RNA sequence: GGGGACUGCGUUCGCGCUUUCCCC
RNA sequence: GGGGACUGCGUUCGCGCUUUCCCC
């Protein structure tokens, strides 16, 4: 059986970022476990306008890397990815 | 039939023993120079006597900061004129 | 931004201009 | 030398690099 996993992305609420759609919403994506974490950033960009280089992703306290797979982090159905605006310095 | 002779001037040298390349021992120099000589000639005589280059010398005569291009006559120097010698120190904003 | 040295010059002797540099 | 913004980016989340700059 197995299959793609359903993941949740907690988007921040940042109304001052008027060019992006950061409304504190939860995105639901279903992705293969073999997908790289960068696919999450593609889906988030499509959903919010926020480019991948501006996104910082955290999963159960882990700063997950774009080049690694979802399987590398042992994500299951309902895995919650916390999205933050990446801060320089 | 009068002919204006040279003037005898005295240079009070400072006592600065830390300037080991020069002879600044607090001595008094005596030079005899024509009144038509430029003040710059005094610095030459001082350089010859003390090793101190003309560009490092500051001269003062009766409170006047005399200028190199002017003559001794311009400053009305007479026999026994006392030239005070000091070290020139440059200034300037930090670059 | 600050400290220091140096090349030469101007000065109302307080400083300023300038050259080549070093350090924080 | 120090503090910071900005471009792209890295991070072991303490920070780092980079781009164009600002302030002292």
């Amino acid at each position: 059986f197995q299959g793609p996993v359903s993941i949740k992305v907690q988007v921040p609420n940042m109304q001052d970022k008027t060019e992006w759609k950061l409304n504190g919403q939860v995105l639901v994506f279903t992705l293969p476990l073999t997908d790289q974490v960068s696919v999450i950033k593609v889906k988030i960009h499509e959903a919010t306008g926020m480019p991948a280089g501006k996104q910082k992703l955290q999963y159960e306290g882990i700063f997950i890397k774009d080049s690694n797979s979802l399987a590398y982090y042992n994500m299951a159905n309902g895995a919650v990815i916390h999205l933050a605006l990446k801060e320089r310095g």
